[PDB]
């Protein structure tokens, strides 16, 4: 069970994230039995999984097409501009249940949130070759202590 749960938690999160996909859109209404069905197209008739007999390369495999119906369901149903948006989420998603990379909630906090950093007037000096909202944003991305050098 702890061998095959990261495969649970990637399916509710994507399945949530459908959910909540409402709100970008009204046209964006997934239900519950949508996502059963990508998990039962995933988990059954995979041509991949056809001569795989290995429990973890089973596991993977079923992982990434999981991830690749999703997207090509939800996407196909979807505008051109949010493909990216959800290709962006999905990605986001794999990140949080991969294990041996750092959870970088940092530099997404700064991704995301990063506009809601207070510049004082004065404390953004004009730097050579950038313009005014370049060097401003320098300035906010400089705050991370991976790029205060920057």
């Amino acid at each position: 069970s702890q061998q095959y749960l990261p495969l649970s938690t990637a399916c509710s999160s994507i399945y949530f994230t459908m959910e909540s996909l409402k709100q970008i859109h009204f046209l964006y209404q997934y239900s519950l039995q949508f996502f059963l069905d990508i998990y039962h197209n995933v988990l059954y008739e995979n041509p991949n999984l056809k001569g795989v007999t290995d429990h973890t390369q089973r596991l993977s495999i079923i992982t990434k097409d999981l991830f690749q119906v999703a997207f090509n369901r939800v996407a196909r149903g979807m505008l051109h501009q949010d493909h990216i948006t959800f290709a962006m989420l999905l990605a986001r998603i794999k990140l949080k249940g991969t294990v041996g990379e750092p959870t970088y909630d940092a530099e997404f906090q700064h991704f995301l949130r990063g506009n809601e950093i207070v510049l004082s007037a004065g404390s953004t000096p004009r730097i050579q070759g950038l313009t005014v909202e370049q060097a401003e944003a320098v300035v906010r991305l400089s705050c991370l202590p991976a790029f205060k050098d920057l």
